[PDB]
């Protein structure tokens, strides 16, 4: 079983417990705060050079590794479920302007295509992945909602409490991570896909 906060005040409590034992270093804690300043930025170099940093510049490639070596400080101590909000486009080119109907309900054939696509794949993620305890109004307007399943002792850093730039609850996962998609499904409402996933490392 995987542990979904629905109240936020024991979500923020677990996640400050989480983040007061990671015993980061001070350029660890800078490396994070500085990936939450240029957070779209650096994934967009990760996703152009499939995730080859010895181009980068050298500071850029010190930051990174700080923050890929933090991770070993930053583990989920329980299975635990993560939710992101995504754009059409998270789906491919060929979503982002066909996913939707006018009304604002997901096109039920395009779902059917996206569902094709991915079901029962994987899926390589160059750029670190942001996403949050809760679905807590951030995610607003977003049609679509992965929830990931992550595992005991998986990679996973508690940082909404590092940054002004940190988003809220937010949970970051390492780069360069794999994860299966196990269903997609429509909402009640008809107005968002909901994805759910098994983070692999």
């Amino acid at each position: 079983t995987y542990q979904e906060f629905t109240n936020i005040d024991q979500a923020k409590a677990w996640g400050n417990a989480q983040y007061k034992k990671y015993g980061l270093s001070k350029s660890e804690k800078e490396a994070i705060v500085s990936y939450t300043k240029s957070a779209s930025e650096i994934n967009g170099k990760l996703r152009q050079n499939k995730g080859v940093i010895n181009g980068f510049p050298s500071n850029l490639i010190k930051q990174v590794e700080l923050l890929d070596k933090s991770f070993n400080k930053m583990k989920t101590p329980e299975n635990i479920m993560l939710f992101r909000g995504d754009d059409p486009a998270y789906l491919g080119t060929e979503f982002q302007n066909t996913l939707l109907n006018s009304n604002g309900t997901i096109n039920k054939t395009a779902f059917e295509k996206a569902k094709a696509k991915f079901l029962n794949k994987d899926r390589l993620e160059y750029g670190y992945i942001s996403t949050s305890l809760m679905n807590v109004s951030q995610f607003a307007g977003r049609p679509i909602i992965t929830k990931f399943k992550v595992a005991k002792g998986s990679k996973a850093g508690y940082i909404d409490p590092i940054s002004a730039f940190a988003g809220a609850l937010e949970m970051l996962l390492p780069r360069h991570s794999t994860y299966h998609i196990d269903d997609m499904r429509l909402s009640s409402d008809g107005k968002q896909i909901i994805i759910t996933a098994t983070m692999m490392g």
